[PDB]
């Protein structure tokens, strides 16, 4: 609401370094969602929002 | 609400440094969600949002 | 409420250093989530928010 | 001398995973070796040769 | 020597992940060797050779 | 001296992976050798060489 001169970091993240060497990523899906390898997904605020793998449904 | 020189760090995931030598990431659904490999969700604020794997189902 | 040069940490995961040589994530759902691998979830305020693996159900 | 399908991991070092929040090497030296910090040497056949600190004098 | 598909790894560093916030090295020196920080040397066969900090000196 | 189909890995260095916020290396030397920071020195065969810091002298 109010800074005078602070430093704030509100929602990161910061450093994912990954090392393979063979990645097989095999997904067979019908009908939901689905989400691998490295996924780094940052937020602030989330109102009521979604996840990051949805499946609604009937 | 009210900052005067501080240094915050709210809501931060720092550091996630991984090595593999091989990967094998085999997901077959059908009606669901599903996250595999490395994630680094990071928020701050979660007003009855959703998860990181939801399922609404029927 | 009101900081006068304090350092906070809030809600932080930090290091999640991680070694391996094979890994074999098998999965196979139906109808519900499923979370697998490496996962640095990292939050402030849940005000009543879902999980990291929802399953709703009928 | 003589493999017929083994699997050898003849001098290895696997595995050295660290997590830290501050260091301070702080290090005067003269006429010797220093070596500080996170080291992985990692050898075989080392026939008759050196250390992996070596002072060798008047 | 012989080798009929065997699978070897001789001299071999596999994973050094390392995860740090602040980091101060701080050498002065006159006439000798210095390593610091991270370091992974990796050798297979040293015929009587050097170190990986040598101060032979006078 | 004679491989058949293998698979070798002789010598190698594999995933330095690393996560840092600040880094200050402050050196200093007058007559020496000084090596810092992140270092992945890889070899195979060293026949009576040298180290990774030298330092001769007189």
């Amino acid at each position: 609401v109010l800074y005078v001169g602070s430093k704030t970091k509100e929602g990161v993240v910061h450093g994912v370094a990954t090392v393979a060497e063979k990645t097989k990523e095999q997904v067979t899906n019908v009908g939901g969602a689905v989400v691998t390898g490295v996924t780094a997904v940052a937020q602030k605020t989330v109102e009521g929002a979604g996840s990051i793998a949805a499946a609604t449904g009937f």
